[PDB]
């Protein structure tokens, strides 16, 4: 497991990213970044 940005910022209630790519968003507050996970 490595975790990446995937450039993209999403919000609460919407959670925008591109396809393959999700948000570790904090609780949906407010606002986060996109990620992806890669590995085993």
């Amino acid at each position: 497991f490595d975790v990446v940005s995937c450039n993209k910022n999403c919000t609460s209630g919407q959670n925008e990213c591109p396809e393959g790519c999700f948000c570790g968003l904090l609780g949906q507050n407010k606002k986060g970044h996109c990620y992806k996970i890669i590995g085993n």
